[PDB]
């Protein structure tokens, strides 16, 4: 998550434990019910794509549904990145440059340009966007486990 700290910066801070394990059961006890989307939603208010990742990488041990995650996200940033070019060029003194698929799913954007868009005003929410591509994959994991 983000926090606001005693210098008064915005800054990363680590998933609870609690937060953590507690999407850790809903994997290991639920499986891929229904339930295990309002959990994970309820589980990622405020998460940067970091956050996002760490979350991820516990359901690492199920294969097919981590192979559909994947290529939900992927088919997700594909279609950001028709619709959201980045333009070559100078970013403007106090803007942020445009985010790519990848740096919404974190893979290629760092922790303080996550916090940077996420914070930004108006917000630039690759936390939310990420999100729903998760959402997405969730979705079509628990339709193929019904």
């Amino acid at each position: 998550p983000i926090v606001q700290n005693l210098q008064g910066q915005m800054v990363h801070q680590a998933i609870s434990p609690r937060t953590l394990n507690a999407w850790v059961k809903v994997v290991e006890e639920k499986a891929f019910s229904p339930e295990v989307i309002p959990m994970f939603s309820a589980l990622s208010e405020g998460a940067t794509p970091q956050d996002l990742n760490t979350m991820l990488n516990t359901v690492g041990g199920h294969q097919a549904a981590m192979q559909m995650l994947k290529e939900t996200i992927n088919e997700e940033a594909a279609e950001w990145d028709r619709l959201h070019p980045v333009h070559a060029g100078p970013i403007a003194p106090g803007q942020m440059r445009e985010p790519r698929g990848s740096d919404i799913a974190g893979t290629t954007s760092t922790l303080q340009e996550q916090i940077g868009w996420m914070t930004h005003n108006p917000p630039i929410p690759v936390g939310e966007i990420y999100k729903r591509w998760i959402i997405l994959g969730l979705n079509k994991i628990v339709r193929m486990y019904s």
